[PDB]
């Protein structure tokens, strides 16, 4: 099984509204609890951050909290989808450059900066450039993703498209290793 075991600060950004809906969220905490028992997570490894995202953006664990595999997870358990009548990826950008990753919120000086980004919906709201040292894999799900906006906001990273969040959790969490291991995607 691929393996991810570096200095990392990873961040995992779930939409979390109304046209996600209740059971696909669940299928994307599912996917996102693969992912981060696959990897190396550890104090002085790969770190999480977790954000959900619609109508707002919840931080549901900061990098400044216990970085132990078992204190995430468990935290993500608890997670509970919000429903939102929106879609404002946005703002769920601007959190990453203005707040995740900054130093005085538990992100390392040092520690490349990786975003896995879920998302089902066009944005409803204006997406400003990111900071080239955020690096965002954008993860489309479904038919309803705007590919090209996700092109943008992922360059130099392609955009993982995933046919529905029934396959999500089968298929996406050995890509996203790939990535995190080897810093670049397939092919
Ligand atoms: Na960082």
């Amino acid at each position: 099984p691929k393996r991810c075991s570096m200095v990392l600060d990873v961040a995992f950004v779930l939409e979390g509204s109304d046209k996600i809906g209740e059971a696909d969220f669940n299928r994307s905490k599912e996917f996102m609890e693969e992912v981060i028992q696959r990897m190396d997570v550890g104090q002085d490894s790969i770190h999480v951050t977790v954000l959900q995202y619609s109508y707002m953006v919840t931080v549901e664990y900061p990098f400044s909290e216990a970085q132990s595999k078992g204190d995430i997870l468990q935290r993500v358990r608890e997670i509970r989808y919000q429903g939102g009548n929106r879609t404002n990826t946005g703002l769920a950008l601007r959190y990453l450059s203005d707040h995740s990753f900054l130093v005085s919120q538990g992100a390392r000086e040092q520690a490349p900066a990786l975003v896995y980004m879920v998302t089902g919906n066009p944005a409803s709201d204006e997406i400003k450039r990111l900071p080239g040292d955020i690096q965002v894999v954008p993860i489309g799900v479904g038919p309803n993703a705007n590919v090209q906006e996700l092109e943008r906001i992922g360059w130099p990273n392609a955009p993982i498209l995933i046919q529905d969040f029934e396959t999500l959790p089968r298929e996406a969490p050995d890509l996203v290793l790939q990535r995190c291991s080897s810093g670049e995607g397939l092919e």
